[PDB]
């Protein structure tokens, strides 16, 4: 609650995907004028799947369908009824990996969570999925993600967070279709703000 | 045809202002370099915050719609447009001098013209909020590239966002190498969508003919 600066990294990191902008600023930097490299896609008509249907997920998903985005999800807590007043059409988590062109993950961290996609999600997922975790790492298994990214089942990957804080296996952050920050979910002065407030009226 | 480009370019500058706001390009880059910063990189949360968009055609209009969902405020020009239809789509238009004190974020939609070239100069700039961010999706030349460097070196910008250029690559890295600067070589309507939209709507004006 203390939410929407992660929703908003979150809804930017999507928007990184789909143009590619900071390899496309890194390439500038070095003297480069690449147009038909950073070809990208457009976000209108496109599949985004919202795993984790909570205060961070219902602001990324009414966020991204301003821009014409169909957005799907689970939540094994949240009802049909509740995702559809926030239009989250909730479908079991095997028929949404074939449908989405995008994904993203907003679950608390949780064993039930720890590897929520691996080879065996991936594989089941459309081929140049695009994959975003600024939630909370190993949800997505950064072995599975690595191969798939690999082998082109996976077109590029958005990771705000990692196992391990600084992580030490550069080989996610070193590749070309790989988006990163240094955990700056929260990393607002507003939220950060909110967070020391809001500690204060639940103490009392 | 413009018509084809319009979603495209929209969602590019969307990109841009929550590029300049989270300083994704600069954190990926800090990250690639093997280096992990985080009272460095400090953002800004969009809601709340004033968006002013010069420019309410096609492009302007989309903007507008997509950062509205952000709940950021969005005030806007264009002397073509009235301020019943800007309304219409949520855009409060006021007179152009009346919108650089109220932007946090400021954003060009507006054909290239000698009226429009250089409208964001250093007249316009000493008007505009201390930290004030910049996005030019649209013509190079909009916002006087000289008085932006002045601006980003005073630090009366904070940061800019430009798709865009005078010369196409710019001969001049002075802007491109500023450490508050976010640049694309000019992908705007560099999408597949937008370019089939485009390669069909002109093919079957060539065939109209006949
Ligand atoms: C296997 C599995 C288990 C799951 C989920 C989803 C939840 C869950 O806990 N949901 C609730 C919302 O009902 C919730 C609570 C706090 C956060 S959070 O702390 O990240 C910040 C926030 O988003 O508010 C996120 C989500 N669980 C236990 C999914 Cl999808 C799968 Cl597949
Ligand atoms: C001094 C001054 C003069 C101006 C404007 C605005 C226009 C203008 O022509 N407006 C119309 C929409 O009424 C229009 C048409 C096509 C495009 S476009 O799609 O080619 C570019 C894009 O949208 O990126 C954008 C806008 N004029 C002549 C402004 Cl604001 C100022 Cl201050």
């Amino acid at each position: 609650n203390g939410s929407l600066s992660a929703a908003e990294l979150t809804c930017g990191m999507i928007m990184c995907l789909a143009r590619q902008i900071p390899q496309a600023t890194a390439s500038m930097k070095d003297g480069k004028w690449e147009r038909k490299k950073f070809m990208g896609t457009e976000l209108n008509g496109k599949t985004l799947g919202i795993l984790g249907l909570g205060r961070i997920g219902r602001e990324v998903a009414t966020r991204m369908q301003s821009f014409g985005m169909k957005t799907i999800g689970y939540d094994p807590i949240i009802s049909p009824e509740v995702s559809a007043s926030f239009g989250v059409q909730q479908l079991p988590l095997e028929e949404i990996w074939p449908l989405c062109d995008f994904i993203t993950v907003h679950t608390p961290l949780l064993p039930s969570t720890t590897g929520l996609l691996n080879d065996n999600t991936f594989a089941q997922c459309k081929k140049g999925v695009r994959v975003v975790n600024c939630a909370r790492g190993g949800i997505v298994d950064e072995g599975a993600l690595l191969r798939a990214l690999q082998s082109g089942q996976c077109a590029g990957a958005a990771l705000d967070v990692f196992t391990e804080e600084p992580p030490r296996d550069r080989a996610l952050v070193d590749h070309e279709n790989v988006i990163s920050c240094p955990h700056l979910g929260a990393s607002t002065k507003e939220a950060q703000s909110r967070c020391g407030e809001e500690i204060a009226v639940q103490f009392v």
